[PDB]
């Protein structure tokens, strides 16, 4: 599923991401934009052999099992495929764990490089929320 901007904002809010760990909704929408272009099916292989999955590009190195990342963990206790669903529940639940891990949203390098310190409120501008 390819979400619309406001559509994803609403879904994220419904699943309790808005202001989660102190991060406003616009931060999460901005992260999703640059991670996946709002596409739930997005996958990207990393040079180390891990793969990033879904709307928030969650890494198999730590967070989900894909059966092909040697020495990795599965800290969200989920198959990485579950992170590709049209329903964002699994991705949101896992993202909550990731953002609570100590480094906040810096875990998402794209967030750090493209969203951090910017006018992230623009991402939810005009949305019926
Ligand atoms: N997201 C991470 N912390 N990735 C670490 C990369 C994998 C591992 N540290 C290696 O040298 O292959
Ligand atoms: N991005 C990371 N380095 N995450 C590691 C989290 C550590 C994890 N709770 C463990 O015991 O393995
Ligand atoms: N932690 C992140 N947000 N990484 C985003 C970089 C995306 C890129 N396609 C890659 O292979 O790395
Ligand atoms: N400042 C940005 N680059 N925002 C991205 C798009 C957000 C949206 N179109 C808005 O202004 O409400
Ligand atoms: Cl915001
Ligand atoms: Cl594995
Ligand atoms: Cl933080
Ligand atoms: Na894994």
């Amino acid at each position: 599923k390819v979400f619309g901007r406001c559509e994803l904002a609403a879904a994220m809010k419904r699943h309790g991401l808005d202001n989660y760990r102190g991060y406003s909704l616009g931060n999460w929408v901005c992260a999703a934009k640059f991670e996946s272009n709002f596409n739930t099916q997005a996958t990207n292989r990393n040079t180390d052999g891990s793969t990033d999955y879904g709307i928030l590009q969650i890494n198999s190195r730590w967070w989900c099992n894909d059966g092909r990342t040697p020495g990795s963990r599965n800290l969200c206790n989920i198959p990485c495929s579950a992170l590709l669903s049209s329903d964002i529940t699994a991705s949101v639940n896992c993202a909550k764990k990731i953002v609570s891990d100590g480094n906040g949203m810096n875990a998402w390098v794209a967030w750090r490089n493209r969203c951090k310190g910017t006018d992230v409120q623009a991402w939810i501008r005009g949305c019926r929320l």
